[PDB]
């Protein structure tokens, strides 16, 4: 997994840390601003890593952009010194126009899966599921109520395997939604 020039276990005492625009250092140290800089560095690097893996020319996730856009990120640390980071999922509500099965446009504002990444060295070990499930439970949203931003084939296979999400409603934007969404 991905390691950092500082102590991740101390920064993130919980296995899954939930952060929003205020980037609050979790309850216990270095000064608060220094801990926030650590968190920024982690999000910046997670976003970079997710970006390469997706053939992205630019990351969709960074510390500054998460703050400005008021997204929420769930970061999973490694349980296997100084700790390391396994991956993350980034979510947010977006106002969308979405097509239904009747090819009719609909104004909706669902919870969106905006970025999702698990370190390559530890994929297909069930970490993505654990993280996704945690997010669902915290957000109080059902999987079929989600919109997915530009999913990979991997993520589509994932959503089928773990949540029986298979049948999609064809869109012209770059979001995917499932039967059940409406
Ligand atoms: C998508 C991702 C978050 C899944 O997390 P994960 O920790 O690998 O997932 P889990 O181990 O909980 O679930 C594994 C399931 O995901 C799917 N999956 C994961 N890696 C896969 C691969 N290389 N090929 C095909 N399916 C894959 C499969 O359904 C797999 O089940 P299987 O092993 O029974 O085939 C992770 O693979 C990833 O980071 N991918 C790279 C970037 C990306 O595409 N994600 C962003 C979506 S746009």
């Amino acid at each position: 997994s991905m390691e950092f020039p500082f102590d991740v276990d101390a920064l993130f005492p919980e296995r899954i840390t939930v952060l929003d625009q205020h980037l609050r250092p979790p309850a216990r140290t270095p000064a608060r601003v220094d801990l926030q800089q650590q968190i920024m560095t982690i999000i910046d690097e997670l976003g970079k890593a997710s970006a390469k893996a997706q053939n992205l020319s630019a990351p969709i996730t960074s510390a500054s952009r998460m703050q400005s856009n008021r997204h929420v990120v769930y970061i999973l640390k490694d349980s296997s010194g100084k700790g390391a980071i396994i991956g993350f999922i980034k979510v947010g509500y977006k106002k969308l126009f979405v097509l239904d099965d009747r090819e009719a446009h609909n104004e909706v504002e669902p919870l969106c899966i905006l970025d999702f990444y698990i370190h390559e060295s530890v994929q297909r070990h069930g970490h993505g599921r654990e993280l996704f499930q945690y997010m669902l439970q915290k957000e109080r949203v059902e999987p079929h109520q989600l919109a997915i931003d530009r999913p990979s084939q991997k993520l589509l296979k994932f959503l089928n395997k773990h949540y029986n999400l298979e049948t999609t409603v064809p869109q012209v934007n770059n979001f995917v939604i499932f039967e059940g969404f409406f």
